[PDB]
C-alpha cells in the first residue's frame, strides 16, 4: 500500500474491513507496539492508531509510538488508520484517517487528505447518508453490543442499522463496532457488514495472535457464505 493516485475501490475497501484492529497504548496490559504485531500475524486486515485520553501517550512519546505501529503494519503489508489526527496522518503518511461526528467536517477532511482512506463514524441514517455524500470510503456503526472500552458511547443498536442501510440500497463499506468478540462477530457480517472492528477482543486477549486469526477464518467463513 503506497501513495494513493486514486480512491480505494469499494471492493478493495471491503476486504481491509474484515479484521480491523483498534487500539492505543491505554488498551492493553501488555507492551503496545508487541500487541499490534500479534494481531497483524494473526491475521488482521487493518490496523486504527487510536492513542487518546487521559491514560494515553502525548506529544513526541506518542507520534514515536505512532511510527513504530505504522513499521509494524508495512511489515505485514496492512494499511495504517490514524484516529482523529488528521495532521498526524499527513505527517506520516498514514494510508487513511478515521473520524467522528463531533469531530471535524467529514468533506473538510476528505479535502485536506487527497485520495486517503476515509472513515467515518456513524449512528444514523442520516449521518450514513451524509458521510457517503461527504466522500468518506467507510463508515464504522455501532455500538453493536456493549463495551466500556469507549465511554462516551452512544446506544447500543445491535445489528439494526446495518440491516436498515442495506435494505435501503445503500452499498457504502460497512464494519461494526462495539463490544465484538469472536463469539458474537458472524451476525454483524450476516446483517450486511463487511467486517468487524474491535479493541479489547484482541488487546486484552492472552493470546492476541491467536484471536485475530480465529477472527480472520470466521469472518472469511461468513463472508464466502451470505
Ligand atoms: C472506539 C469505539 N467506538 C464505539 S464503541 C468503541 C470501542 C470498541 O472497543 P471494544 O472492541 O473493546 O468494545
Ligand atoms: C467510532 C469508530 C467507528 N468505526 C471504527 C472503524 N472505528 C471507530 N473508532
Ligand atoms: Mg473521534
Amino acid at each position: 500500500h503506497g501513495i494513493r493516485m486514486t480512491r480505494i475501490s469499494r471492493e478493495m475497501m471491503k476486504e481491509l474491513l474484515s479484521v480491523y484492529f483498534i487500539m492505543g497504548s491505554n488498551n492493553t496490559k501488555a507492551d503496545p507496539v508487541t500487541v499490534v504485531q500479534k494481531a497483524l500475524k494473526g491475521g488482521a486486515t487493518l490496523y486504527q492508531f487510536r492513542e487518546k485520553g487521559g491514560d494515553a501517550l502525548t506529544g513526541e512519546a506518542r507520534i514515536k509510538f505512532a511510527e513504530k505501529a505504522q513499521a509494524a503494519c508495512r511489515e505485514a503489508g496492512v494499511p495504517f488508520i490514524v484516529n482523529d489526527d488528521v495532521e498526524l496522518a499527513l505527517n506520516l503518511k498514514a494510508d487513511g484517517i478515521h473520524i467522528g461526528q463531533e469531530d471535524a467536517n467529514a468533506k473538510e477532511v476528505r479535502a485536506a487528505i487527497g485520495d486517503m482512506i476515509l472513515g467515518v463514524a456513524a449512528h444514523t441514517m442520516s449521518e450514513v447518508k451524509q458521510a457517503e455524500e461527504d466522500g468518506a470510503d467507510y463508515v464504522g456503526l455501532g455500538p453493536i453490543y456493549p463495551t466500556e472500552t469507549k465511554k462516551d458511547t452512544r446506544a447500543v443498536q445491535g445489528v439494526s442499522l446495518i440491516e436498515a442501510v442495506r435494505r435501503q440500497g445503500i452499498s457504502i463499506p460497512i464494519v461494526g463496532i462495539g463490544g465484538i468478540t469472536i463469539d458474537n462477530a458472524a451476525p454483524v457480517i450476516q446483517a450486511g457488514a463487511d467486517g468487524v472492528s474491535m479493541i479489547s477482543a484482541i488487546s486484552q486477549a492472552e493470546d492476541p495472535e491467536s484471536a485475530a486469526r480465529k477472527f480472520r477464518e470466521e469472518i472469511q467463513t461468513y463472508k464466502t457464505g451470505r
